[PDB]
């Protein structure tokens, strides 16, 4: 029975990468069909119906369908995956500030919508920046779905610091476990190195140097998004994408043992992280469900950086409070 | 598995851009063979080529065992046992796609030199880049030390382009169509034929049962499928065509169902009165990077003229591109 999976932003850079993906078999694999319903604004619709055709002309067998429109209502009936991608790039004269209350409203009405009509199963990945935030929006506004059910995409972040990691290393990735992301998708992102793992041994004893991992890796994880940005004239788009299903994926077939992933989801206070917020932790994955890693000592250096991101979460969500999103 | 070397031309455009993460994340060999990439491009585009670098490593694909880039096509060539040619003009901006032939074709000689000099003694050769039959038969010419079926122009968009509208038409789902072929060239001429195709075990000119619709609707849809796209999103069918140069690849390498067959553009022995050594689209079956020309079909009157007509534009391109001196 084909999963029925809702994409919002369909029309834009990190949709023409994404679904393609999607339709093609990277999310559940070359024997589970996929419907999808694609969500668009209204001046949009024309160029969704281009990228329609151009799904329709890969001859994809495992796309049993495609519905498009521009009510979330419409378009969220009975999904069971839910893909936020819709919301506006973060512009060159943007503050954080100036993106957050100009992406807000759409999660506000969304989470709406998938309260009234999605399938009871459903699962909701926010990719739309501000990430977490934009995540929190849509979930305190679907008061009648599991707050479980909502994850913000740091995963691009993780596979990022994954990247860097092997690059340092002279390992391959596939040698790279455990890594983590803390905290808020933002320049306060914290990457924990201290309980990754490259080919069996500690990340941080193996490259041994904490001036390194302060002075190049953290900022160079945390900023790579900017560095992109520079470099493309544009933000990650098939990396995002890329990213996107990593996470679905993951969250919708388990993760392998002896490893974890990064998901920005909703605080019960574990790691001192502030109850409430949508924030990213270390989480196995097994039958759609989520648990934060547990044990984990948290050292004083990565206590430091994992309060400077919360503490910009919190902000964030009083932010959005005042505006009356929440 | 050790990792195929595969290089892929053109690939800070936007074919290369739809083209790399399905690559590198298992869309050509599946979930266990790794691959090393190995991306070409002229120097002005280098700069764009490595924040495209910069994206691939930030999706820490474990099947993605490395990335060289470069501009020089006898070191991106070197040792690669698939070459993913889609680097060259697209049409626009100040060009139609008549112009193409001439605007593109030397790098189709220099990089068939390229290939013959370095490129593996296993190598397969898919030309995406247009006029796609005349670049492929460019490459292959002057690859002489390469046998010449390790080369092909890609049809395989209109392939799928024809079985869209197929599926569309007639209410079939996409697994239900077999045997679609295009012959010939890879242009306006193309042609699309429903007679030796099926919809689920019957024979879908029958199934359609409408002349007038092949001639007047399916086949100029199909033929005018890029310039719809456009029209539809304000840009080109990058998703698609790159999904069209994995399809053809993946293909080619792993080999074709055994109730199927697919379109590729290889040289003509003369099936099918097609003249010899054009790079003309014939429907074929795939077995361990090999391919075979469908024999036995029936040619019926209207079909014999529509190939006809294609291989006679075919034909002309090849005298073009002799007069150029590119071959
Ligand atoms: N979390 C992460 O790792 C990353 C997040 N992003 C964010 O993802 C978002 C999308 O990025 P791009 O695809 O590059 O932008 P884009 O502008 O190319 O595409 C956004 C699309 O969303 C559509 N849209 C706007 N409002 C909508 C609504 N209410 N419902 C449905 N669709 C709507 C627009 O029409 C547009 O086609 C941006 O906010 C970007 O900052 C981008 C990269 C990485
Ligand atoms: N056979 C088919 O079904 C299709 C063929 N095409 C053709 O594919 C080609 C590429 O299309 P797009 O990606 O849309 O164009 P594009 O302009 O976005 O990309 C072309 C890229 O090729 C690069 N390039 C030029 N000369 C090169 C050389 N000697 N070596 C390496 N790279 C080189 C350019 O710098 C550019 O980055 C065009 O010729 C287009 O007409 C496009 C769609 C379908």
């Amino acid at each position: 029975s084909p999963l029925k999976v809702a994409v919002t932003g369909a029309a834009g850079q990190i949709g023409y990468s994404l679904l393609f993906r999607l339709a093609s078999g990277s999310l559940l694999g070359p024997d589970r069909p996929i419907e999808l319903r694609l969500l668009e604004i209204e001046p949009a619709l024309q160029a969704l119906e281009g990228v329609v055709m151009e799904l329709d002309d890969c001859a994809f067998p495992l796309l049993s369908g495609v519905e498009i429109g521009s009510d979330p209502q419409k378009i969220f009936d009975g999904v069971s995956l839910a893909l936020l991608v819709g919301a506006r790039p973060r512009g060159a004269g943007m503050e954080r500030s100036d993106l957050l209350e100009a992406n807000g409203a759409i999660f506000t009405a969304q989470g709406k919508a998938l309260n009234a009509v999605a399938a009871d199963d459903v699962r909701v990945g926010v990719t739309g920046n501000p990430a977490n935030t934009n995540a929190l929006i849509a979930m305190t506004n679907a008061p009648d779905i599991p707050r479980e059910r909502f994850s913000a995409l740091t995963r691009l972040d993780h596979n990022r610091a994954i990247s860097q990691l092997a690059a340092k290393t002279g390992a391959a990735v596939t040698d790279i476990k455990k890594m983590t992301i803390w905290g808020n998708h933002s320049a306060t992102q914290y990457p924990d190195l201290f309980h990754a793992e490259v080919a069996g041994k500690n990340a941080a004893e193996v490259v041994n140097d904490q001036a390194w991992i302060e002075d190049e890796f953290i900022p160079t994880v945390a900023k790579r998004g900017a560095a992109i940005i520079d470099a493309r004239g544009a933000s990650s788009a098939a990396s995002a994408a890329s990213a996107t299903i990593d996470a679905a994926r993951d969250w919708l077939l388990g993760t392998p043992a002896d490893d974890w992933v990064s998901m920005a989801v909703v605080s019960d206070g574990s790691y001192g992280v502030p109850e409430g917020l949508i924030s990213s932790f270390p989480v196995t994955t097994k039958g759609g469900n989520w648990t934060i890693v547990s044990g984990l000592e948290i050292d004083e250096f990565s206590r430091g950086r994992i309060d400077k991101s919360t503490a910009e979460l919190a902000d964030e969500r009083s932010a959005v409070t005042e505006l009356g999103l929440i």
